[PDB]
């Protein structure tokens, strides 16, 4: 199956997922000089005060922190979005060293990692139906740079030893995702895709301009995870990012003047 190595990685995905060469693939490079302020964007609303986290899972590609999406609790609305988008999970992409790991780039700069908070449009009723729609998903992307520790990330870091290998999960209740945000909600937005197979072109991307800082020790613990299952030869879970794809017939809009 698909993965990130030289034999099953991003350059191979198109053979089983031909949309990999499609017209609105993600991630992209964000050329900050070409991005334009868009006065039609409404204020962005990140409303996570009632979020209900449930579980953390090593899925063999990354780890997902999963939420109760059975009602409207943690949601995203406003900005480029029509209506209501429920939070279902977050995960990260990261590198083998600090100089790479992000999926989006900023004037070709690669960050050490990138956080994706994944939401689905409730008008469509379930995630599977949402991924049959052009406007089914909204992903809030946040860059990570290495510097001071992020206190709101430490609970995630410390549970990773219990989910080292593919298929392991652990309870992860009472986690507040608000602790993963930066101060500013300035953002860039464009229409794109899932960044892993099946690469479906359903996503409104909202990428925050301000990175969060995490410590070297925090990201080093991400890099101790394994792609493989228990008992199998160890393959460190690193470099689980797709490189930037062609922008094609798109424009990146900015929320700020
Ligand atoms: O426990 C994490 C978070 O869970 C939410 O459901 C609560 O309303 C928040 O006050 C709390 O910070
Ligand atoms: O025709 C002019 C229009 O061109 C579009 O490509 C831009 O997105 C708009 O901001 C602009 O007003
Ligand atoms: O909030 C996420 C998790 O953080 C810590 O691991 C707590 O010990 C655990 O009870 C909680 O589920
Ligand atoms: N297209 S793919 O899913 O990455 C893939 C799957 C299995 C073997 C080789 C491959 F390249
Ligand atoms: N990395 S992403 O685009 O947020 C993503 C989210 C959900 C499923 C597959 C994905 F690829
Ligand atoms: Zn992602």
């Amino acid at each position: 199956h698909w993965g990130y190595g030289k034999h099953n990685g991003p350059e191979h995905w198109h053979k089983d997922f031909p949309i990999a060469k499609g017209e609105r693939q993600s991630p992209v490079d964000i050329d900050t000089h070409t991005a334009k302020y868009d006065p039609s964007l409404k204020p962005l609303s990140v409303s996570y005060d009632q979020a209900t986290s449930l579980r953390i899972l090593n899925n063999g590609h990354a780890f997902n922190v999963e939420f109760d999406d059975s009602q409207d609790k943690a949601v995203l609305k406003g900005g480029p979005l029509d209506g209501t988008y429920r939070l279902i999970q977050f995960h990260f992409h990261w590198g083998s060293l600090d100089g790479q790991g992000s999926e989006h780039t900023v004037d070709k700069k690669k960050y050490a990692a990138e956080l994706h908070l994944v939401h689905w449009n409730t008008k469509y009723g379930d995630f599977g139906k949402a991924v049959q729609q052009p406007d089914g998903l909204a992903v809030l992307g946040i860059f990570l740079k290495v510097g001071s520790a992020k206190p709101g990330l430490q609970k995630v870091v410390d549970v990773l030893d219990s989910i080292k290998t593919k298929g392991k999960s652990a309870d992860f209740t009472n986690f507040d995702p608000r602790g993963l945000l930066p101060e500013s909600l300035d953002y860039w937005t464009y229409p794109g895709s899932l960044t892993t197979p099946p690469l479906l072109e359903c996503v409104t991307w909202i990428v925050l301009k301000e990175p969060i800082s995490v410590s070297s020790e925090q990201v080093l613990k991400f890099r101790k995870l394994n792609f493989n299952g228990e008992g199998e030869p160890e393959e460190l879970m690193v470099d689980n990012w797709r490189p930037a794809q062609p922008l094609k017939n798109r424009q990146i809009k900015a929320s700020f003047k």
